[PDB]
């Protein structure tokens, strides 16, 4: 039994593991990590927690009756343990059956999810690689993060923008006078990376602070970002940012402050937006006063913020919560319009950036090569959050970015690396729609709500039980890490690659799936390709064994630290045009105009959302800020020792303002029921003035624990906030999710005592 230390990586960062007698006993942060995440101790625990999945299992009803099984009991925990050969045979037959009876349109393989980093052990790509050899599948398009903004940005600035490099942090420290964080909490969200994180935002934030730059935070909650800087804190009613923006815009026009030359030379359509802004088209001048009526931010503050932004070198750094909402396309389009008026786009330290809060955006990029991994070998496509509408309406038409298509008639869904029974909106509607699927197959290493609702569950390994390779730094490209195997696979878990190879072998496509390569065979070909490309560029890299032995290769920064977004566009717009039809920033879009969608007009517009705090005729009184957890990565690590540090009487915490608690007779630590017309959950309250009055904070990612899966509307005992959200599209343009457009009521829970069952394994899988 192994004794020693191994260096690996994860979504939380690079770390070294201490191994004693074959068991991992500690995870220590990399010595070069400038700001490790306290969640690493849950990462270690997730390998061994009580919800680790030990063996392959098949739902008793599915085993007994297949397609005639009662599908309303999915999630009741009545599983049967089976051997691997039996489950592999059954998965293979099911894939074959659905592909022959129904075609590629009967298999949903979008399998949305955060999985784990790794260029070889890429479970979602491997799933698509297997399914492509089986005949095809329906896929997902977009994501739950920027569903609206990633569609609107290309119409407005000609590129995706949300996942592109930002003006380097050092440039901001030298040049920015006012830094605005709009619906962004960089301190909280920069702990993680899509590939391994370098945590580059922390030194970037430290440098602004050290320089005395003025920092403003626009957020309903007083976050760690406000506290870190002692920032001026503006607290709007959630979903009213566009109103605020329009009032600022109005003020710049009324007081004649805006940059008319920038407007004239770098933008298109302002002259079509001005009438709206001034109130000629609807009789409603969008003044600061008007904006105060909707958002509750004082008129005078709105004009003061406007005047300050125009006279100082200002960076508008915006988060994505505000577009994860009804009409969410308007938030970033109005933000770019406002930035246009200020006219600082393309100057060092000015303009706007849409990725300073995620994966190190702004961290100076190196000049190293890109690393690539296994590939998938490749309506057939749906916007990802329309999964439930698809299941309910096979054959119906839907709009998406100017086109019309029809929903495929899906009969099977195969999910790996994701938790839709946590991440998707309107849990009760979803639980009923899932009955439309004949077979539901899932691989995970933790017994999440999704695993609990499968017909067939296959235990996967973590990254700590195998070898892989991955880049460090989604934007920085700081280096390449060897993700070395720390302990052996636990119980009967197997890597996703191994399971898929065995299924492909049973479909008679084994060789095509593996390409005749084993684990190290694949990893070395990704490395050799990256070294070959590096040599071409003049970056020297060791040979593979030398690399593997050191465990990491770092790259040099040459001019990456001088990067300024949009500089060449500002420098000469004709020579360096945007990808838009006019080549300019499009305030009014003729392209959007021609689609003629009522919920997405051709210029940024204030529109009432489905439900909003203090909106006319609103039924519920509190906005739920259903934002990202501080101490989880979505649902990951919920079933670990970290839960004990935030849970209130065992439930997911609910933050509530002293006055809202006082009005309902609630005291700190009480168990309360949060409910609206879509569902009802239990949470434990923390009374704090960190949330503005009218707002409550329930993070997304809580593990759904239904009291009874056969009872429609059954009470969730843990606190999955997606039990209360609605499942609707941002608009016909993007069809994004509206996960944070949520109102509810809260009362002291006075029903029967409840026993939590989500943090232990189903009895048969013990
Ligand atoms: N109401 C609401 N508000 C929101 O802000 C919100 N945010 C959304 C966002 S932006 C997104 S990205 C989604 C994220 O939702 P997503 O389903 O991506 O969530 P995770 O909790 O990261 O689930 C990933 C699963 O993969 C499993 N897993 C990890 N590694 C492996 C592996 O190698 N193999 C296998 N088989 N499994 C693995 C993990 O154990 C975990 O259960 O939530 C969305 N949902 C949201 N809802
Ligand atoms: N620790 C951590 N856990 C995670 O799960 C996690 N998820 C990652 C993922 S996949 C992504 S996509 C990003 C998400 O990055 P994103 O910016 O979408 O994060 P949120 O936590 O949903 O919201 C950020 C802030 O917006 C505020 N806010 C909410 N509604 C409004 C509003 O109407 N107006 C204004 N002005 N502010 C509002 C919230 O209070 C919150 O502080 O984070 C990434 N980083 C993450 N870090």
């Amino acid at each position: 039994l192994a004794n020693g230390t191994v260096m690996s990586g994860s979504h939380w960062g690079v770390f070294t593991a201490t191994v004693e007698n074959g068991r991992a006993t500690a995870f220590t942060p990399w010595e070069k990590d400038p700001h490790p995440s306290p969640m690493l101790a849950g990462v270690l625990d997730s390998i061994y927690s009580p919800t680790r999945i030990k063996y392959p299992m098949v739902r008793r009803e599915f085993l007994e009756k297949g397609v005639n099984a009662d599908r309303s009991t999915r999630g009741n925990g009545d599983f049967v343990r089976v051997s691997w050969d039996q489950a592999l045979d059954l998965v293979a037959a099911e894939v074959k059956r659905v592909e022959e009876t129904y075609g590629p349109e009967g298999v949903f393989g979008g399998s949305y999810g955060w999985k784990s980093p790794g260029r070889l052990h890429n479970c979602t790509t491997l799933l698509r690689r297997m399914l492509t050899l089986a005949g095809g599948y329906v896929n997902g398009a977009g994501d739950y993060s920027t569903g609206a903004a990633q569609v609107i940005m290309p119409h407005v600035v000609g590129t995706l923008e949300v996942y592109e490099q930002q003006t380097a942090w050092p440039v901001l420290a030298e040049n920015t006078e006012v830094m605005v964080f709009w619906a962004a909490d960089p301190i909280k969200t920069s702990q993680i990376g899509w590939v391994i994180p370098e945590h580059g935002a922390y030194p970037g934030l430290e440098a602004l602070k050290a320089k005395g730059t003025k920092v403003i935070v626009i957020d309903p909650v007083r976050t760690k970002t406000v506290e870190f800087f002692g920032a001026e804190h503006i607290t709007p009613k959630p979903q009213t940012d566009v109103a605020i923006m329009l009032g600022m815009a109005h003020t710049l026009v009324a007081e004649d402050l805006y940059d008319k030359d920038f407007i004239a030379n770098y933008t298109s359509g302002f002259d079509k937006f001005l009438p709206y802004l001034d109130g000629e088209t609807d009789s409603t001048p969008k003044t600061a006063e008007w904006a105060e009526g909707i958002s509750g931010v004082p008129a005078e503050t709105i004009k003061e913020l406007a005047r300050l932004f125009e006279s100082k070198r200002t960076m508008l750094a915006a988060g994505w919560s505000m577009q994860r909402m009804h009409h969410g396309e308007q938030a970033h389009w109005m933000l770019v319009t406002l930035a246009s008026m200020l006219g600082q786009i393309g100057l060092p330290g000015g303009g706007f950036g849409l990725s300073y809060h995620y994966s190190g955006g702004g961290t100076p990029s190196t000049s190293g090569p890109a690393l690539a991994g296994i590939t998938d070998g490749g309506a057939s496509v749906i916007p990802v959050a329309r999964v439930v509408d698809m299941l309910e309406n096979p054959g119906a038409e839907f709009d998406f970015n100017g086109t019309r298509s029809k929903f495929p008639d899906v009969k099977m869904a195969y999910w790996v690396g994701g938790n839709p029974f946590v991440h998707h909106q309107d849990r009760n509607r979803m639980v009923k729609a899932w009955e439309k699927l004949e077979t539901f197959v899932v691989h995970d290493f933790q017994w999440t709500p999704t695993a609990r609702h499968a017909d067939i569950v296959l235990p996967a390994t973590t990254s700590y039980e195998r070898n892989d390779i991955e880049t460090i730094g989604d934007y920085s490209n700081t280096g390449i890490l060897a993700m070395k195997k720390i302990v052996e696979p636990l119980y009967e878990a197997r890597s996703d690659y191994d399971i898929f190879a065995a299924v492909a072998e049973r479909l008679g496509k084994g060789a095509e799936f593996t390409e005749g390569k084993d684990e190290m065979g694949w990893i070395k070909s990704f490395y050799d390709d990256a070294a070959k490309q590096g040599k071409a560029a003049g970056v020297q890299m060791p040979a593979f064994d030398a690399f593997w032995a050191e465990g990491i290769v770092e790259f040099p920064v040459t001019d990456g630290a001088d990067f300024v977004r949009y500089a060449s566009f500002r420098e000469d717009p004709l020579l360096n045009p945007l990808g838009t039809p006019t080549g300019l920033i499009e305030i009014y879009s003729k392209n959007i105009e021609k689609m003629g969608y009522d919920d997405c007009p051709a210029h940024p517009t204030w529109m009432e959302p489905l439900e909003r705090l203090d909106g006319p005729g609103a039924k519920y009184p509190l906005h739920i800020a259903a934002s990202h957890p501080f101490n989880r990565l979505h649902s990951q690590l919920n079933g670990t020792v970290l839960r004990e540090g935030y849970a209130v009487q065992g439930h997911e915490p609910c933050l509530m303002h002293p006055d809202d608690a006082a009005a309902r007779g609630i005291a700190d630590g009480d168990v309360v029921r949060v409910h609206n017309d879509r569902g009802q959950i239990l949470t434990g309250v923390k009374v704090t003035d960190a949330v503005m009055k009218g707002v409550i904070q329930i993070y997304e990612g809580g593990w759904y624990d239904p009291s009874d899966v056969t009872e429609p509307g059954t009470l969730d005992k843990y606190g999955d906030v997606n039990v209360l959200s609605a499942d609707i599209g941002t608009s016909k343009l993007a069809q994004g999710n509206c996960g944070q457009t949520v109102l509810a009521e809260v009362e002291k829970y006075t029903g029967p005592a409840v026993t939590l069952t989500g943090f232990v394994a189903p009895k048969a899988a013990e």
